[PDB]
């Protein structure tokens, strides 16, 4: 009795899991390294520590390209700005110049310091006129870390209030629902198999982004000064200048459709990633009681009362930082990174990779596997320090929270400025507890472009102790 033609196999089921879990618990059958085939493209999954580093260190300019997906066309304009633009000259030049704008901010007013924290003043303000009450924290962190980005671009910042704030709310809330259903990572193109709207309702949040974006710049073009560079726009705009001195080759580099889309990916990434990031924390505190009691006796014993916190406090509010490390591993923002793919022929793990092949890192696998962490299923800051508690360890190689090489992440010193001054200014006004209906925040996540976490909220109320240090 004969078996069956087989047209099609895969390994697990389509929109069952997340994507990240699937192709982990995958590699109890098939190891750290296999590949799929969708049609003519082939995708690698990767989910070691050292397969890994070879991808993203050791032959990272090999693996440095992005592979292209509709979606990720309409997002990027065709793939300019910077993550979701292919390697060559394009991405080389707005990278750079994207991660010299934040050299800038070492000094003075424009301090980064000093940005942070007073976007953080007016949200701890706000927060507490809200004693006493459950609310989703979600929009007040949007806020300040929209105005702290939206400086660092612009140096504007919007008043409170302001309705663009809730219009850039829709449009990111629009543009990542239809960047993808789940992750980056569709085993399936359903999209392309499918009636379905899907497209159209991207390019019309991104059409509304681009707007946006764009009566910015045009403004911005007369405000313009050579001899103030202050921000992203400031030096963007400066690059094309200097190339229009018979026009450089950088020329074509930096069109405004070059410069919005960078803005772009800038101004997205600044407000997504981190609110995210600090919501996946609260809700873990929320989890952990016994962690956040040993927040607040640590920043009472190393800040107190008397001033508020500050980027020099990372030396003493260690468990906060390793809060923050852990957190950064449970649930990291980019649980497979983003795409990459495979420039020229290559190898991973001493396995023929040709040209074109997309190659993804599984970040999630790299955080959870046994034989580097000790219950890498557990919330356990202290695994990020000595049994002393007196100093910051990093006790596994198989971490890379920000990815690593030619396409890691550039805004990592301010995602770690402002998710350190945020949770510390945070710890030493508020009471952060469970809601009175006594629902947990669901820990699981939304896999989206970014791992998300669901919608909760969070019972505030002003520390006695905070209130009895004002007089
Ligand atoms: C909690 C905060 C953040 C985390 C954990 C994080 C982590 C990451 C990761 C894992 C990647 C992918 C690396 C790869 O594809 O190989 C990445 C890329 C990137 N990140 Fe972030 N990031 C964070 C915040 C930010 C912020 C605040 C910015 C502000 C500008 C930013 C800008 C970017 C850009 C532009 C890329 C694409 C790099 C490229 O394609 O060259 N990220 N980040
Ligand atoms: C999709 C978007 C959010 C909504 C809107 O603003 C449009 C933007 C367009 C750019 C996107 C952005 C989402 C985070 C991205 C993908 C990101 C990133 C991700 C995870 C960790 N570090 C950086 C680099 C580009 C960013």
């Amino acid at each position: 009795l004969l078996s069956l033609p087989l047209v099609g196999s895969l390994p697990f089921l389509p929109r069952h899991g997340h994507m990240h879990n699937n192709f982990f618990k995958l590699q109890k059958k098939y190891g750290p390294i296999y590949s799929v085939r969708m049609g003519t493209k082939t995708t690698v999954i990767v989910g070691h520590h050292q397969l890994a580093k070879e991808v993203l260190i050791k032959k990272g300019k090999d693996f440095s390209g992005r592979p292209q997906m509709a979606t990720l066309d309409i997002a990027s304009n065709n793939r300019k700005g910077i993550a979701f633009a292919d390697s060559g000259a394009h991405w080389q030049l707005h990278r750079r110049l994207a991660m010299a704008t934040f050299a800038l901010f070492k000094d003075g007013d424009q301090k980064l310091e000093k940005i942070i924290c007073q976007e953080i003043s007016t949200l701890c303000d706000m927060l507490a006129t809200h004693n006493g009450q459950s609310i989703d924290i979600s929009f007040p962190v949007f806020v300040a870390v929209t105005n702290v980005i939206s400086l660092i671009c612009f140096n504007t910042s919007y008043k409170n209030g302001d309705p663009e704030l809730n219009v850039i709310q829709n449009y990111n809330e629009g543009i990542i629902d239809n960047l993808s259903k789940d992750s980056l990572v569709d085993l399936v193109p359903w999209l392309k198999i499918f009636p379905n709207k899907t497209l159209e309702k991207l390019k019309s949040h991104v059409k509304i982004r681009n707007d946006l974006l764009n009566k910015i710049l045009e403004n911005y073009k007369e405000k313009f000064r050579s001899d103030s560079i202050t921000n992203m726009l400031d030096t963007l705009m400066q690059a094309k200048m200097n190339s229009d001195n018979g026009p450089d080759q950088d020329s074509e580099l930096l069109s405004d459709n070059h410069i919005l889309t960078t803005i772009g990916d800038i101004f997205g990434a600044g407000v997504e990633t981190t609110t995210s990031v600090v919501k996946w924390t609260l809700a873990f505190l929320l989890h952990n009681p016994q962690v956040k009691k040993k927040l607040y006796e640590e920043i009472d014993q190393n800040v107190g009362f008397s001033r508020t916190p500050t980027i020099s406090d990372r030396n003493r509010l260690l468990l906060l930082e390793a809060t923050i490390r852990e957190v950064l591993r449970l649930r990291p923002v980019a649980p497979m990174l983003i795409p990459h793919k495979a420039n020229v022929d290559s190898s991973i793990g001493e396995f023929a990779v040709d040209k074109g092949t997309e190659v993804i890192i599984n970040l999630w696998a790299l955080h959870h596997n046994e034989k580097e962490w000790h219950q890498p299923d557990q919330f356990m800051p202290e695994r990020f320090l000595n049994p002393a508690g007196t100093q910051l360890i990093s006790p596994s190689v198989s971490y890379l929270p920000f990815g690593a090489g030619p396409r890691s992440c550039i805004g990592e010193i301010l995602a770690r400025q402002e998710l350190f001054l945020i949770m510390a200014w945070l710890l030493q006004r508020f009471d952060l507890e469970v809601p009175d209906d006594g629902q947990l925040p669901s820990l699981e996540g939304i896999p989206k472009v970014v791992f998300l976490i669901d919608s909760f909220k969070v019972k505030i109320k002003v520390r006695q102790a905070w209130r009895e240090a004002q007089a």
